């Protein structure tokens, strides 16, 4: 094995750099600004100036809170026409209900280890659900682009001394409304087969447009990430115990997704195929390695399609329809596990209703993230943006995101491939 | 009479049912309710449980208050696109005068009679003239969307003690603004031959989506009109005084609707065609029962012409286009009688100068209100909005509404059966 | 030469007349609102009254406010789409680039001007140059819309007195960040070749809507602005010091429109181009002589090809790209100086931090102004907009605008020429 790296070492490794220069060119600004927000840390120096010099990151989070909307709504809209004319009978609609009860299951099993393991170091729970439900319908798309709907408590009231509720108004982005409204929307849309034809491709081509925004502008991420780290880890006192959180974040998502993805998972494809998931991991193998390596799922898609048709031995009949539109439809449990963490960072108090409410909130999130491989960024804006907490800890959970995508889109790939085995069992 | 439906009594009534589905089920729903809602008075019970138990009212409410703005702006800027296609000559022009200064006259009288018989038991005119005559031009959309201009006083002015305005600001919803943008809008695309063609039909596609979305979401009307009636029973005292009251708003609008069908429209007719209407009636009987029946005025469309071609002998060259822009471009009086009755029941001053101020609403209002048989709960929504006044007296006014949506359609149909008269006349 | 004009002095004149209508009706109303407001200074009367006389001309004010963001918008997405068909090579972004420059010396000589010459009679700069910097990204388009970025200082931060900044919100238009997303999506969308046809025509068309929208809208300029001097003239006390100081206005921007023609271009002409510009100014004196007179210069426009392809002896090959596209992509001096001479009048501190902003927000807005002959109103409201301040002085700046646009317009030409030429030469 190491002779062979030793025949293959000589220097052609500009193909390979250029190809795969996103990934090296932001583990070095991490790597840089980790180091140059250390060694800046004796040098006691003002409010303003570390407003001055970490003005990029919050350029850059600007940046992604513009793209944020658009990119979203789009994307979704793009996808749910789509998903009608590519899945024109019952067994797409079977395969979108198993992927909705599967990331169901994913959010309740990452709920339960945050609440179990707690990572960080009917008066309110009833109403928290009381304002999700009223929040699935804003005023309109202007106000929900802005501000959400919170109830209050105004104290007067009918000898009268009551936790009387009364409607308000709090500032945000109110994602969970505008992304049901959008669901709602492409499906009318593409219930269409030719009215809607003019409004499809107006769609299609400013989803196509969002996506090359998107891309041109992700060239700045690396001296932006390169800023905010060197200016958030030098006004940011008692490194020990924010490291202590970072690491016990790093252990609770990879556990979390290696159970998710080992114990729940082969033992639901047990339930129903009956057969050994073991031969059907040899048999993925070559295309579980490409998706590590690429950490594009996309990237990888043929790869995947040529191996289940070579090696698993799975009928090709039904693998045209069921896995795109189900790659358009893990990703929300990591949601979850960020979301609940940074609520647990700031000393929140964490009540049992609002749980349930982030957790909607991150799977609702993560149904029209992107289709870049490095998304990370863009989820957190839309999940922070979502529930309205402040954007400022994008840094601790980026700092570790480069191994955690790997891992999300070989889960992504593991579960694409199990649900095309699901349905060509059905 | 009596034999035949004893001998077409046979067990085939599901057809029947199922095509005349949602009027069945929506009075069952309102039966339920008030049933619910008088056997549920003697329980006393807290707000917010009664909260708790009303949610799905104003649940449906929010739902509507989301479809208010897309659906009359798109409704609209499709109508006004389609009226210069069709409507390419004077004559259409003669029309819409003859439409527009017929729903003024309608307003105008409708507005004197809740005057006169006060329904319920310029210092500021000017000001409310003046302010409406800059609300027709709001900031822009976004700011029309969520908010109107009122005009203020701030006292401290230039020994000088007056009533000097000044400029505010007062939230809500700005349609006559964003209604009359829509319809100019409207006109400058349908100027348009073909430079217009591509956005024409995008604004289309968008109208039928929206059409089908409002379709869509009236299936879980009967719950929640339910709901909400049950909910406003129980908290509301003295029954005795909101019956008269309701019982009043229904003398008064089946009184105005009734004359204003058989004097002023009469009148008019003779005055110009010089014939006698009562054989009109006598040709237009059939249809008449058929808008009866089906209470949808589109459905007995086709019937309407082929009883004015065979019966009424009227000549067929003029009923292509005359028929179709008027349809698109009774309503406004009886959202003019709804706006004034809620103004008037919440004990507010009902100023003299607010009153056509309340009237130029509601017919702007009305002008792009739906196609749909029962659009009296959007055009509620609507005239609410715009007005800003709480929209929770809906149930009083949508108790008896289903037998004012006949006498709604019945009054579109002479209408425009008349106006096609008298441009066939013309 | 006067014995022509008598044998040509017979009774037609109507043709000429109803062409050029458009000047002689605003300058008649200009005059008679100017006589009006003279003579109506002795008569005293209220405020209220004041008001009420004076609403046309707000209203005309609220409709250009309405009409500033869609025109702008749309404008500048179509000819950032068109620029990228029609100047498909490197020729083309050397002609942008040598447009944008020559708008920034216009820009930065025009801030030294009214720095040195003072027409009206680190704490912040470094903090306006920041909030420009975050300026170009506002939250999204819906917050854009209305309102503003602006820091603040909240003075409670860490024994501890200093000016520590505090974000915070300032409602207004904030064009800037909306310019400069619309300049990027319309690069995107027209690096589509294929892809976004179906979108371009779409916007193209709205974009011809605004335009006729604009155009009809403006035959009730007249009489508004009739209004709105009769209106302003009667509350404005101390009319010398006013007229003053509109006649150093006027002083200050003849001499640097003029200085700018006649030095900086010639230099930067000779610098390259190594010929004689007065051989230049012999070959298009007719076309320029055309554009003073019409006062348009797309009706100049074939005049201005015809001139150089037989007078000027340039070659015609390059002319068809790069006159178009630098046409759509002086205004940038002239609307610096009005929002320079503004922020003066009000007693503004001026600081030399504010300045570049203004500058920026000026040439940012000129770029996508209209395509209308008198733009003057529309540019106004654009600055007046995008910078806050309050825009009851459009009257002062407009009295003389119909001679500063045939200016505006012989610029225009002289820079598109000269361009032309240069792109020939390189």
């Amino acid at each position: 094995a190491k002779k062979k790296v030793q025949n293959i070492t000589k220097e052609d490794v500009k193909s390979y750099l250029f190809r795969n220069a996103f990934v090296l060119l932001t583990v070095t600004a991490v790597i840089v600004g980790t180091i140059l927000g250390f060694t800046l840390r004796p040098y006691r120096m003002s409010y303003r100036e570390v407003k001055y010099f970490s003005f990029p990151g919050e350029l850059l989070m600007r940046m992604l809170q513009m793209l944020v909307l658009p990119l979203i709504i789009s994307s979704l809209v793009t996808g749910m026409a789509a998903l009608d004319s590519k899945a024109s009978g019952k067994m797409g609609m079977r395969a979108v209900v198993y992927y909705m009860t599967t990331t169901i299951i994913a959010v309740v099993i990452g709920i339960i280890i945050v609440i179990i393991i707690h990572p960080g170091k009917r008066v309110t729970a009833a109403d928290a659900f009381l304002d999700l439900i009223r929040n699935m319908f804003p005023p309109n798309l202007v106000e929900a682009c802005f501000k959400q709907f919170k109830t209050n408590y105004e104290k007067r009231s009918f000898i009268t001394e009551e936790l009387v509720p009364v409607p308000g108004s709090v500032n945000g982005v109110n994602a969970l409304g505008l992304v049901v409204f959008s669901m709602c929307f492409g499906f009318v849309i593409g219930n269409m087969k030719e009215q809607g034809q003019a409004l499809r491709e107006f769609f299609d081509s400013l989803n196509e447009a969002i996506m090359r925004l998107v891309a041109v502008i992700m060239w700045y991420a690396p001296v932006g990430i390169l800023f905010l780290i060197a200016g958030k880890i030098v006004e940011m006192e008692d490194m020990g115990v924010i490291g202590g959180q970072l690491a016990m974040y790093t252990v609770t998502v990879i556990v979390g997704l290696l159970i998710h993805a080992v114990i729940v998972l082969p033992l639901l494809y047990f339930l129903v195929t009956r057969k050994n998931p073991w031969v059907f991991i040899g048999g993925l193998l070559q295309a579980l390695i490409t998706a590590l390596g690429t950490s594009s799922s996309s990237a990888t898609l043929p790869i995947t399609f040529k191996c289940l048709e070579e090696n698993n031995g799975v009928d090709k009949r039904v693998t045209r329809f069921v896995l795109p539109v189900g790659a358009t439809i893990g990703t929300a449990l990591y949601e979850a596990l960020a979301a609940i963490f940074i609520a647990q960072v700031n000393n929140f108090e964490l009540n049992f209703g609002q749980i349930i409410t982030i957790s909607i909130t991150a799977t609702a999130a993560s149904i029209g993230a992107a289709g870049i491989p490095q998304a990370g960024l863009v989820t957190m804006v839309i999940v922070l943006t979502s529930v309205g907490l402040p954007t400022d800890d994008i840094t601790l959970i980026i700092a570790v995101d480069w191994f955690l995508d790997r891992l999300r889109t070989t889960t992504n790939v593991l579960g694409d491939s199990l649900g095309a085995g699901i349905v060509e069992h059905l």
